[PDB]
């Protein structure tokens, strides 16, 4: 059901979009957020998957943080898509702007191969600081599983195909 992606490699493709209206449109069965380690969805992707949802994801990872405490970075946890996808996979990216290490990114990605298909935004980039181009190459060299990128800025995927 994912169609206008452009094929980078055997198992990721890459899209022009908004992760939340590809998203309502798919259906997926997983959706990635770009999460913090206290899944507060304030901005970013995640104030905008949060948004779509009318702030169930916030009620839901409030009450995932009350019982088990906040995730490491690299880190990830699987909750409901609610009306964006069946899944929620919360993925914590190091943020740059934060202080967190880089070398985190790779463990980040990790995550992505416990799910056979994915959509996801690039993790790191954005408000957390990272440079997008290095995200999409950790990206290509750590998931195995398929992985559809939706990348929001026209300007940056721009970029990001013609230099990959
Ligand atoms: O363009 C990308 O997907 C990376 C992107 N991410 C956001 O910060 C980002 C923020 C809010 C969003 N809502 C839905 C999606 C989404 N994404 C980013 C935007 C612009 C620049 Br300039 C650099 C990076």
């Amino acid at each position: 059901s994912f169609s206008g992606y452009l094929k980078l490699t055997d198992n990721v493709y890459i899209k022009n979009a908004d992760i939340v209206e590809e998203a309502k449109k798919v259906k997926p069965t997983v959706v990635v957020n770009a999460a913090n380690v206290y899944l507060k969805h304030g901005g970013g992707v995640a104030g905008a998957l949060n948004k779509a949802t009318n702030n169930a994801m916030q009620v839901e990872s409030d009450d995932y943080i009350a019982t088990n405490g906040p995730l490491k970075v690299g880190g990830s946890c699987v909750l409901s898509g609610h009306n964006l996808a069946k899944h929620c996979l919360h993925v914590v990216g190091p943020n740059v702007n934060k202080g967190e290490d880089i070398q985190l990114l790779k463990s980040a990605y990790e995550n992505f191969n416990q799910h056979e298909v994915l959509l996801a935004p690039l993790l790191s980039a954005g408000i957390f600081g990272a440079d997008p181009i290095h995200s999409l190459r950790v990206c290509v060299d750590t998931v195995r599983t398929n992985v559809y990128l939706a990348v929001f800025d026209k300007n940056l995927y721009d970029k990001l195909v013609s230099s990959f």
